[PDB]
């Protein structure tokens, strides 16, 4: 009721959520990011289950094992999955489900009390039709961000300040607007706030963490993949300015 209403009153609040909290109020299934930022080990399981043809020696079934101290009670998370195991065909629906019932359950109640707060305050069909990056900035503000004090408290790996592609990458963030910056932003951070001291205090999951830009190694078609656990950029070589601001707008509109 109180975001409802401080979106009626076009008033700009402190109140920074995750993108599952928003995914789950604007209906969008949550994607795997939220877990790596959570657990980079069950990602990197997840992302070497789907990649490979694991159904060879795969010999499990689609419950998880979750403890209750006491006993475990088989929770399926589906009707009669306990007889149903993980196949090639549904690995994706295992991964995908797997991840919803893995903190959103846990947390759904409160997501259900929250859209009931929510909805009785605004419109749903208006807003509906809007992504969960743009749910941060339209709840906590869209905030103007210094592109200078960003750079100006950024170190780089895999390049230098004066390398032709993080050139190329502060140009395009030059050229990004307060929409795209502030989206840019979301993608390699996972938040809209800033810092009043800036990118200098900036902070992190696990403390504080200046902006790093890491290389990505991979080949030029390749997009960048962010990590809003470390604040890590993983910029990969390109070949010219067009193709990496292309790449960029691309991973933050998504």
């Amino acid at each position: 009721r109180i975001i409802g209403k401080a979106v009626y009153d076009e008033m700009t609040v402190d109140c920074h959520f995750t993108r599952a909290f928003y995914k789950r109020v604007l209906s969008i299934p949550v994607d795997l990011t939220d877990v790596e930022a959570l657990d980079p080990e069950f990602h990197r399981s997840l992302v070497w289950i789907l990649e490979n043809d694991i159904e060879n020696v795969l010999d499990m079934t689609f419950s998880i094992e979750q403890d209750r101290f006491g006993i475990t009670e088989i929770i399926d998370l589906k009707e009669n999955g306990r007889n149903i195991a993980v196949t090639n065909e549904n690995k994706r629906e295992y991964v995908e489900l797997v991840c919803r019932f893995k903190l959103v359950r846990v947390i759904e109640r409160q997501l259900s009390a929250f859209a009931e707060g929510f909805f009785e305050i605004l419109d749903v069909d208006m807003l509906k039709m809007f992504n969960e990056k743009e749910l941060e900035l339209l709840i906590s503000g869209l905030p103007e961000i210094d592109v200078d004090d960003w750079r100006n408290n950024t170190i780089y790996f895999g390049y230098t300040s004066d390398s032709q592609v993080i050139r190329w990458y502060w140009r395009a963030v030059r050229n990004f607007s307060m929409e795209e910056r502030a989206k840019l932003l979301q993608f390699a951070t996972g938040t809209s706030k800033l810092p009043l001291e800036g990118f200098a205090g900036l902070r992190c999951q696990n403390g504080n963490q200046k902006f790093q830009i890491h290389k990505a190694s991979g080949g030029s078609s390749r997009l960048p993949t962010a990590h809003t656990c470390f604040n890590q950029l993983d910029l990969p070589e390109y070949d010219s300015y067009e193709q990496l601001v292309k790449a960029l707008l691309f991973s933050l509109e998504e």
